[PDB]
Protein backbone atom coordinates (compact mmCIF):
# COMPACT_ATOMS: atom_id res chain seq x y z
CA UNK A 1 0.00 0.00 0.00
CA UNK A 2 1.93 3.07 -1.34
CA UNK A 3 0.40 6.86 -0.72
CA UNK A 4 0.63 9.85 -1.99
CA UNK A 5 -0.37 13.51 -1.38
CA UNK A 6 -0.60 16.72 -3.60
CA UNK A 7 -1.65 20.03 -1.41
CA UNK A 8 -2.74 22.58 -4.25
CA UNK A 9 -1.41 25.67 -4.15
CA UNK A 10 -3.06 28.71 -6.46
CA UNK A 11 -2.40 32.46 -7.53
CA UNK A 12 -6.62 32.25 -8.18
CA UNK A 13 -9.46 31.04 -6.09
CA UNK A 14 -7.82 27.34 -5.72
CA UNK A 15 -7.67 25.08 -2.77
CA UNK A 16 -7.64 21.60 -2.19
CA UNK A 17 -5.76 18.35 -1.66
CA UNK A 18 -5.31 15.34 -3.99
CA UNK A 19 -4.80 11.86 -2.72
CA UNK A 20 -3.30 8.57 -4.42
CA UNK A 21 -3.13 5.11 -3.16
CA UNK A 22 -1.58 1.95 -4.98
CA UNK A 23 -2.06 -1.87 -3.48
CA UNK A 24 0.81 -3.87 -5.25
CA UNK A 25 1.00 -2.97 -8.70
CA UNK A 26 -2.99 -2.63 -8.80
CA UNK A 27 -4.26 0.67 -9.87
CA UNK A 28 -3.61 3.82 -8.18
CA UNK A 29 -6.53 5.90 -6.83
CA UNK A 30 -6.85 9.52 -7.22
CA UNK A 31 -9.42 11.14 -4.95
CA UNK A 32 -9.54 14.75 -5.12
CA UNK A 33 -11.46 17.46 -3.14
CA UNK A 34 -11.01 20.80 -4.66
CA UNK A 35 -12.65 24.74 -4.19
CA UNK A 36 -12.56 27.91 -5.89
CA UNK A 37 -12.93 26.49 -9.63
CA UNK A 38 -15.71 27.70 -12.00
CA UNK A 39 -18.34 25.26 -12.38
CA UNK A 40 -17.93 22.79 -15.24
CA UNK A 41 -15.21 20.78 -16.80
CA UNK A 42 -11.58 21.37 -16.09
CA UNK A 43 -8.11 19.55 -17.35
CA UNK A 44 -7.23 17.25 -14.63
CA UNK A 45 -2.96 15.96 -15.69
CA UNK A 46 -0.18 14.61 -13.98
CA UNK A 47 3.06 16.55 -15.52
CA UNK A 48 6.37 15.58 -16.16
CA UNK A 49 8.00 17.33 -13.33
CA UNK A 50 7.58 18.89 -9.29
CA UNK A 51 9.76 21.95 -9.93
CA UNK A 52 7.56 24.68 -8.56
CA UNK A 53 10.82 27.73 -9.17
CA UNK A 54 8.23 29.19 -11.58
CA UNK A 55 5.10 27.77 -9.48
CA UNK A 56 2.84 25.54 -12.22
CA UNK A 57 4.73 26.73 -15.54
CA UNK A 58 8.00 24.91 -14.45
CA UNK A 59 6.27 21.43 -14.02
CA UNK A 60 6.96 20.68 -17.79
CA UNK A 61 4.04 18.91 -19.66
CA UNK A 62 1.91 16.26 -19.23
CA UNK A 63 3.88 13.10 -17.75
CA UNK A 64 4.42 10.81 -21.19
CA UNK A 65 7.17 7.93 -20.43
CA UNK A 66 5.51 5.86 -23.25
CA UNK A 67 5.91 8.57 -25.96
CA UNK A 68 2.35 8.98 -26.92
CA UNK A 69 0.31 11.46 -28.58
CA UNK A 70 -2.66 13.17 -25.93
CA UNK A 71 -5.81 11.38 -25.30
CA UNK A 72 -8.65 10.93 -22.93
CA UNK A 73 -7.44 8.68 -19.50
CA UNK A 74 -10.08 6.18 -21.76
CA UNK A 75 -7.54 5.80 -24.88
CA UNK A 76 -5.13 4.08 -25.70
CA UNK A 77 -3.63 6.63 -27.41
CA UNK A 78 -2.94 8.84 -24.06
CA UNK A 79 -0.33 9.79 -21.89
CA UNK A 80 0.08 8.60 -18.65
CA UNK A 81 -0.55 11.57 -16.93
CA UNK A 82 -4.00 12.27 -18.97
CA UNK A 83 -6.34 12.04 -16.02
CA UNK A 84 -9.39 13.64 -18.42
CA UNK A 85 -11.38 16.87 -16.99
CA UNK A 86 -13.72 16.68 -13.63
CA UNK A 87 -16.58 17.87 -13.07
CA UNK A 88 -16.63 21.16 -11.36
CA UNK A 89 -20.05 21.65 -9.47
CA UNK A 90 -22.28 25.04 -8.76
CA UNK A 91 -20.70 25.77 -5.79
CA UNK A 92 -17.28 25.99 -7.45
CA UNK A 93 -16.69 22.64 -5.54
CA UNK A 94 -15.08 19.29 -7.35
CA UNK A 95 -15.29 15.85 -4.85
CA UNK A 96 -13.71 12.57 -7.35
CA UNK A 97 -12.52 9.83 -7.59
CA UNK A 98 -10.23 8.16 -10.59
CA UNK A 99 -8.93 4.59 -11.11
CA UNK A 100 -6.48 4.60 -13.18
CA UNK A 101 -3.27 2.09 -14.32
CA UNK A 102 -0.76 4.80 -15.73
CA UNK A 103 -0.04 6.92 -12.76
CA UNK A 104 2.04 3.96 -10.10
CA UNK A 105 2.94 5.44 -6.48
CA UNK A 106 6.34 2.98 -7.04
CA UNK A 107 8.88 2.04 -9.74
CA UNK A 108 10.20 3.59 -12.46
CA UNK A 109 7.11 5.36 -13.72
CA UNK A 110 6.51 6.70 -10.14
CA UNK A 111 4.34 9.90 -10.03
CA UNK A 112 5.89 10.06 -6.62
CA UNK A 113 8.03 13.91 -6.69
CA UNK A 114 5.86 15.12 -9.82
CA UNK A 115 2.68 17.67 -9.96
CA UNK A 116 -0.68 17.33 -10.92
CA UNK A 117 -2.20 20.32 -12.62
CA UNK A 118 -6.09 21.62 -12.64
CA UNK A 119 -6.44 24.02 -15.83
CA UNK A 120 -8.80 26.72 -16.52
CA UNK A 121 -10.74 24.80 -19.42
CA UNK A 122 -12.05 21.50 -20.61
CA UNK A 123 -9.65 18.96 -21.36
CA UNK A 124 -10.29 18.36 -25.62
CA UNK A 125 -9.39 14.31 -24.69
CA UNK A 126 -6.89 15.34 -28.38
CA UNK A 127 -10.39 15.64 -30.03
CA UNK A 128 -10.89 19.59 -30.59
CA UNK A 129 -10.03 21.24 -33.89
CA UNK A 130 -7.49 23.04 -32.03
CA UNK A 131 -3.27 22.98 -32.89
CA UNK A 132 -3.01 21.98 -28.94
CA UNK A 133 -5.56 19.29 -29.00
CA UNK A 134 -3.00 16.30 -29.51
CA UNK A 135 -0.05 17.23 -27.39
CA UNK A 136 -2.37 18.94 -24.24
CA UNK A 137 -6.26 18.99 -24.94
CA UNK A 138 -5.79 22.48 -25.17
CA UNK A 139 -7.20 22.99 -21.75
CA UNK A 140 -5.54 26.26 -20.95
CA UNK A 141 -3.89 27.74 -18.24
CA UNK A 142 -2.70 25.71 -15.34
CA UNK A 143 -4.91 27.08 -12.42
CA UNK A 144 -3.62 25.33 -9.45
CA UNK A 145 -1.31 22.45 -8.62
CA UNK A 146 0.99 20.46 -5.61
CA UNK A 147 3.54 17.95 -6.04
CA UNK A 148 2.96 14.27 -4.89
CA UNK A 149 4.22 14.19 -1.90
CA UNK A 150 4.94 10.68 -0.19
CA UNK A 151 2.47 9.96 2.10
CA UNK A 152 2.82 7.90 5.40
CA UNK B 1 17.09 21.87 -29.03
CA UNK B 2 17.82 25.49 -28.50
CA UNK B 3 15.64 27.21 -25.45
CA UNK B 4 15.06 30.51 -24.33
CA UNK B 5 12.79 31.99 -21.51
CA UNK B 6 11.56 35.65 -20.80
CA UNK B 7 10.38 36.51 -17.56
CA UNK B 8 7.99 40.05 -17.97
CA UNK B 9 8.37 42.94 -15.71
CA UNK B 10 6.43 45.80 -16.22
CA UNK B 11 5.26 49.04 -13.82
CA UNK B 12 2.01 48.42 -14.22
CA UNK B 13 0.96 45.12 -12.88
CA UNK B 14 1.54 42.81 -15.80
CA UNK B 15 3.43 39.76 -15.19
CA UNK B 16 4.14 36.25 -16.62
CA UNK B 17 6.57 33.98 -18.57
CA UNK B 18 7.09 33.04 -22.29
CA UNK B 19 9.09 29.94 -23.26
CA UNK B 20 11.06 29.48 -26.51
CA UNK B 21 11.63 26.21 -27.88
CA UNK B 22 13.49 25.31 -31.31
CA UNK B 23 14.91 21.66 -32.49
CA UNK B 24 18.03 21.66 -35.07
CA UNK B 25 16.56 24.95 -37.37
CA UNK B 26 13.11 23.69 -37.33
CA UNK B 27 9.81 26.58 -36.16
CA UNK B 28 10.33 28.66 -32.67
CA UNK B 29 7.54 27.48 -30.99
CA UNK B 30 6.71 30.26 -28.54
CA UNK B 31 4.73 29.42 -25.12
CA UNK B 32 3.36 31.75 -22.66
CA UNK B 33 1.26 32.61 -19.69
CA UNK B 34 0.40 36.29 -18.82
CA UNK B 35 -1.54 38.22 -16.05
CA UNK B 36 -2.76 41.55 -14.80
CA UNK B 37 -3.74 42.93 -18.76
CA UNK B 38 -7.13 44.39 -19.75
CA UNK B 39 -9.50 41.33 -21.77
CA UNK B 40 -9.29 41.41 -25.62
CA UNK B 41 -6.86 41.44 -27.84
CA UNK B 42 -2.64 43.06 -27.06
CA UNK B 43 -0.01 43.23 -29.89
CA UNK B 44 3.10 40.95 -29.44
CA UNK B 45 6.25 41.00 -30.85
CA UNK B 46 9.92 40.03 -30.81
CA UNK B 47 11.58 43.80 -30.35
CA UNK B 48 15.37 44.38 -31.78
CA UNK B 49 16.96 44.80 -28.66
CA UNK B 50 17.62 43.25 -24.72
CA UNK B 51 18.90 46.89 -23.64
CA UNK B 52 16.25 47.50 -20.44
CA UNK B 53 18.41 50.41 -19.39
CA UNK B 54 14.92 52.74 -20.18
CA UNK B 55 12.90 49.47 -19.49
CA UNK B 56 10.45 48.44 -22.48
CA UNK B 57 11.48 51.64 -24.56
CA UNK B 58 15.32 50.85 -24.60
CA UNK B 59 14.45 47.61 -26.34
CA UNK B 60 13.95 49.26 -29.97
CA UNK B 61 11.54 48.89 -33.09
CA UNK B 62 10.10 45.16 -33.98
CA UNK B 63 12.43 42.95 -34.40
CA UNK B 64 13.60 43.22 -38.27
CA UNK B 65 16.64 41.97 -40.02
CA UNK B 66 14.60 41.66 -43.73
CA UNK B 67 14.37 45.65 -43.32
CA UNK B 68 10.19 45.03 -44.09
CA UNK B 69 7.16 47.09 -43.04
CA UNK B 70 4.72 45.49 -40.65
CA UNK B 71 2.12 42.46 -41.16
CA UNK B 72 0.37 39.74 -39.63
CA UNK B 73 2.53 36.89 -38.27
CA UNK B 74 1.26 35.29 -41.70
CA UNK B 75 2.18 38.13 -44.18
CA UNK B 76 5.01 37.88 -46.53
CA UNK B 77 5.22 41.94 -45.37
CA UNK B 78 5.94 41.30 -42.00
CA UNK B 79 9.12 42.09 -39.48
CA UNK B 80 10.65 39.15 -38.02
CA UNK B 81 9.28 40.18 -34.58
CA UNK B 82 5.66 40.30 -36.33
CA UNK B 83 4.11 37.90 -34.04
CA UNK B 84 0.10 39.30 -34.15
CA UNK B 85 -1.99 39.45 -31.03
CA UNK B 86 -2.62 37.14 -27.96
CA UNK B 87 -6.42 37.14 -26.65
CA UNK B 88 -6.83 38.37 -23.10
CA UNK B 89 -9.74 36.56 -21.23
CA UNK B 90 -11.98 38.25 -19.02
CA UNK B 91 -9.76 37.18 -15.64
CA UNK B 92 -7.22 39.25 -17.28
CA UNK B 93 -5.05 36.20 -18.19
CA UNK B 94 -3.51 35.22 -21.79
CA UNK B 95 -2.46 31.75 -22.20
CA UNK B 96 -1.08 31.18 -25.60
CA UNK B 97 1.14 29.30 -27.93
CA UNK B 98 2.39 30.63 -31.17
CA UNK B 99 4.46 28.85 -34.25
CA UNK B 100 6.79 30.98 -36.22
CA UNK B 101 9.84 30.83 -38.67
CA UNK B 102 11.31 33.99 -38.42
CA UNK B 103 12.49 33.55 -34.69
CA UNK B 104 15.11 31.55 -34.37
CA UNK B 105 16.97 30.84 -31.24
CA UNK B 106 20.00 30.32 -32.96
CA UNK B 107 22.47 31.96 -35.52
CA UNK B 108 22.34 35.89 -36.90
CA UNK B 109 19.12 36.34 -36.65
CA UNK B 110 18.52 34.71 -33.40
CA UNK B 111 16.26 35.96 -30.72
CA UNK B 112 18.18 34.88 -27.61
CA UNK B 113 19.40 38.21 -25.66
CA UNK B 114 16.23 40.44 -27.78
CA UNK B 115 13.11 41.52 -25.46
CA UNK B 116 9.73 40.38 -25.81
CA UNK B 117 7.21 43.35 -25.64
CA UNK B 118 3.40 43.28 -24.62
CA UNK B 119 1.70 46.29 -25.96
CA UNK B 120 -1.43 48.40 -24.05
CA UNK B 121 -3.92 47.96 -27.24
CA UNK B 122 -4.66 45.34 -30.18
CA UNK B 123 -2.33 45.02 -33.02
CA UNK B 124 -3.51 46.27 -36.28
CA UNK B 125 -1.48 43.68 -38.59
CA UNK B 126 -1.03 46.67 -40.97
CA UNK B 127 -4.75 47.15 -42.20
CA UNK B 128 -6.06 49.16 -39.36
CA UNK B 129 -5.27 52.48 -41.70
CA UNK B 130 -3.32 54.27 -39.36
CA UNK B 131 -0.09 56.11 -39.48
CA UNK B 132 1.41 53.94 -37.68
CA UNK B 133 -0.66 50.59 -38.69
CA UNK B 134 2.68 49.87 -41.21
CA UNK B 135 5.11 50.68 -38.60
CA UNK B 136 3.78 49.35 -34.71
CA UNK B 137 0.51 47.93 -36.30
CA UNK B 138 -1.11 50.90 -33.82
CA UNK B 139 -1.07 48.49 -30.80
CA UNK B 140 0.92 51.38 -29.48
CA UNK B 141 1.85 51.10 -26.02
CA UNK B 142 4.76 49.15 -24.32
CA UNK B 143 3.10 47.47 -20.91
CA UNK B 144 5.33 44.67 -20.02
CA UNK B 145 8.16 43.11 -21.70
CA UNK B 146 11.31 40.52 -21.18
CA UNK B 147 14.39 39.74 -21.98
CA UNK B 148 14.71 36.78 -24.30
CA UNK B 149 17.57 34.12 -22.11
CA UNK B 150 18.94 31.17 -22.76
CA UNK B 151 17.48 28.24 -21.15
CA UNK B 152 18.47 24.80 -19.66
ZN1 LIG C 1 -1.84 14.66 -22.24
ZN1 LIG D 1 6.14 44.78 -36.66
Amino acid sequence: MAKGVAVLSSSEGVAGTILFTQEGDGPTTVTGNISGLKPGLHGFHVHALGDTTNGCMSTGPHFNPAGKEHGSPEDETRHAGDLGNITVGDDGTACFTIVDKQIPLTGPHSIIGRAVVVHADPDDLGKGGHELSKSTGNAGGRIACGIIGLQG
